[PDB]
């Protein structure tokens, strides 16, 4: 007896108030089992064929790739991105005073899970990114056995959030200092896709994390 929520309804009746109140918003069953397993297979195919780069080489002074959405074998990742963009479009105007004029490409990541991430802020220095969006791909993830919980500590609140990296879960949170977060050790392989959305004013006033594409 079940139906998908129209994006406008999901954005305005849930995402906007959740974000404005808590700065964090979880949406389960975002795309359904079929589209989600297709994304998983595409992500796993990229990994098996050796298209990922060591993530420690990116950050220094996990394994990742950046997906635009139109590449061969990434069609459904492109659809995920379109569906995310639609939600943000229906929100835009009402997520704080942000006006979102773009986003990064999709960061597709494999986290091997062998006791691997410390508390950090995604955007500490006003790099322009205002909303972090993560989509998880781990079928039948059991956190008791496997770990890998994202813990978020909203700043100046007497509460925190424990987000399992669950299949077909879409997560939004403010990328700035409001949401320091850590990832507890994991003991199985994980896949996720992260996109960051840009506020126009902060972006204009400021690698691949600094590349704004249109929605
Ligand atoms: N599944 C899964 C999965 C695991 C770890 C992270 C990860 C790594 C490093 C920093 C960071 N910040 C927020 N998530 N996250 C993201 C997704
Ligand atoms: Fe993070």
């Amino acid at each position: 007896q079940t139906k998908p929520l129209p994006a406008l309804k999901l954005a305005l009746e849930y995402i906007v108030p959740c974000m404005n109140k808590h700065g964090i918003c979880v949406v389960d069953d975002f795309l359904g089992k079929e589209t989600g397993q297709q994304i998983g297979d595409e992500v796993r195919a990229l990994h098996d064929t050796g298209k990922f780069t060591d993530g420690q080489l990116v950050s220094q002074k996990d394994k990742i790739t950046w997906i635009e959405g139109k590449e061969p074998g990434c069609e459904t990742i492109g659809l995920l991105m379109s569906s995310m963009d639609d939600l943000i479009r229906h929100c835009n105007g009402k997520l704080g005073s942000y006006k979102i004029n773009g986003r990064t490409k999709a960061m597709v990541a494999c986290y091997p899970g062998n006791g691997t991430y410390v508390r950090h802020v995604d955007n500490p220095n006003g790099d322009g990114r205002c909303v972090t969006c993560i989509y998880y791909l781990n079928k039948d993830w059991d956190a008791k056995v496997s770990g890998g919980i994202l813990r978020i500590f909203p700043e100046g609140k007497a509460q925190f959030a424990d987000i399992e990296p669950k299949f077909d879960r879409l997560l939004f949170f403010w990328s700035d200092r409001r949401n320091p977060h850590e990832v507890q050790p994991a003991y199985a392989t994980r896949y996720a896709i992260t996109v960051w959305y840009f506020d126009a004013d902060e972006r204009a006033r400021a690698g691949e994390k600094g590349v704004r594409v249109e929605l």
